[PDB]
């Protein structure tokens, strides 16, 4: 009774231990999400096939050369996916797989931003990867910035930065699907204890045309890092 497919988006604040990796493997498995995008595996590129999470087999991966950054793409046992391209970056912030599952095409960028210039990097792999977005896109991950200001509880109002960003994600028709499904949504993955704020950085964007496709979105508060993770139903 079950052809829905969920994506979870979750920065996992470093994989370079077992134990650790054991537990998140255990919390994919309670999540049991088709398709799992992580940001911070901490994974060089020499240490990427020690990443086995029981029940996920296919990942794939782009990672530095420190115990830096590094995301993953992990797509269940359970869900039928037919890559047709796979773009890494060769520092470990982004990683882009395209494919199908049952037939429908599918786009996914997970992405993990630096804490400076943000909004600035995301729109330039924005820009990079042009030619491959379309209108089946889901861009999810870690952009260390708000796209609106309730995506911060001390509301200020976005920089000209994060501004520019949001054009380029008009113009390839590309909307936040959150707050698109909770347009008053005050809620946060993140909290800063210097300045005691709390924000949304957070994100899940896609492609106008596969807004009528997202059944639910939701926060999932974890144990295992400075980060709670969003999970999207999609039809
Ligand atoms: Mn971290």
């Amino acid at each position: 009774s079950t052809s829905h497919i969920t994506i979870l988006t979750l920065n996992i604040n470093g994989l370079n231990s077992a134990i650790k990796r054991h537990r998140l493997a255990s919390w994919i498995k309670s999540q049991d999400p088709s398709v799992c995008c992580i940001q911070e595996t901490h994974l060089t590129c020499r240490d990427t096939h020690r990443l086995k999470i029981k029940g996920w087999r296919k990942i794939y991966q782009a990672n530095g050369k420190q115990k830096k950054a590094g995301v993953a793409i992990l797509v269940s046992d359970k869900t039928d996916f037919k890559p047709t391209k796979i773009k890494r970056d060769k520092e470990g912030h982004y990683i882009m797989v395209k494919g199908s599952i049952q037939q429908e095409e599918l786009t996914i960028l997970n992405i993990y931003a630096p804490n400076t210039g943000a909004p600035r990097f995301i729109k330039q792999v924005l820009s990079d990867l042009q030619r491959d977005l379309d209108s089946h896109t889901l861009i999810m991950g870690d952009f260390n910035t708000p796209l609106s200001t309730l995506d911060r509880s001390t509301r200020q109002k976005v920089n000209k930065d994060t501004q520019e960003l949001n054009s380029a994600l008009h113009q390839a028709d590309l909307i936040d699907i959150y707050r698109t499904l909770h347009p008053k949504s005050t809620e946060y993955t993140f909290f800063s204890a210097p300045h005691h704020t709390y924000s949304k950085i957070d994100h899940i964007v896609g492609s106008k045309a596969l807004l009528s496709k997202c059944k639910r979105t939701e926060i999932i508060t974890n144990y295992l890092s400075d980060h709670s993770a969003i999970k999207l139903e999609l039809r």
